[PDB]
């Protein structure tokens, strides 16, 4: 199969390429293989919550920051490459 990867966010502007220059890598590293999408609710705040089939990898809301650094989004790169590779 594809698979589906999705963050939850709080619009508070900006957001587009805030997602995008992760998102936009995710789909160049793994194309057709799989998806990434946002469905970002109101009411919650302060948050970036991100998922690959329903499981979680990052939480701006237990304190696992955004990707901050080049280690930190390594950690994704890595995890969606492994991920990838099983459902295919």
């Amino acid at each position: 199969m594809a698979l589906a990867v999705r963050v939850v966010y709080s619009g508070a502007c900006g957001y587009k390429p805030k997602y995008l220059q992760l998102k936009e890598k995710l789909e160049h590293e793994f194309p057709g293989c799989l998806d990434i999408c946002g469905e970002g609710t109101p009411q919650v705040t302060g948050f970036f919550e991100v998922t690959v089939a329903g499981k979680l990898v990052h939480s701006k809301k237990r304190g696992d920051g955004y990707v901050d650094t080049e280690s930190k989004f390594r950690k994704l790169v890595t995890a969606i490459k492994a991920a990838l590779a099983q459902c295919q």
